[PDB]
């Protein structure tokens, strides 16, 4: 169907964008230097030139909703969805994601050497099959 949930998280004061592929479940998840808009849709636009996006759920915040983004999803074809963060039309999967992705960082991150290492495993968990 094309429809990828996304939001921003925080580990330790690092900022990870993450996305779930809704009809599948297949999540994907980046470390981002600042939580900001400028960040947030240079990481965005790069998903969407690797994938087939037909529409984004994200929340109402200033780093997925502003002008910026608006014009780069528009360009791009994908529809927007959104809502405050933690609402259960366009955020539901991905905080759920979220909290399970950071379990699992917190697993693996004795067992690694960095913490993006630690977030490719806990994605790799959450992709396991």
């Amino acid at each position: 169907m094309g429809i990828w949930q996304m939001d921003c998280t925080h580990f330790d004061g690092k900022i990870i964008l993450v996305g779930i592929h809704v009809e599948s479940g297949y999540i994907w998840a980046q470390i981002i230097s600042q939580e900001t808009a400028d960040c947030t849709v240079k990481a965005v636009l790069q998903l969407l030139s690797a994938h087939n996006v037909t529409e984004l759920q994200t929340d109402n915040g200033p780093n997925f909703k502003n002008q910026k983004m608006e014009g780069v999803l528009n360009y791009m074809g994908v529809k927007h969805k959104f809502g405050i963060p933690g609402n259960p039309q366009s955020q539901a999967l991905v905080e759920n994601v979220n909290h399970t992705l950071k379990v699992w960082i917190q697993k693996f991150l004795p067992e690694t050497t960095s913490l993006d290492n630690a977030l490719s495993l806990a994605v790799h968990s959450l992709n396991k099959k």
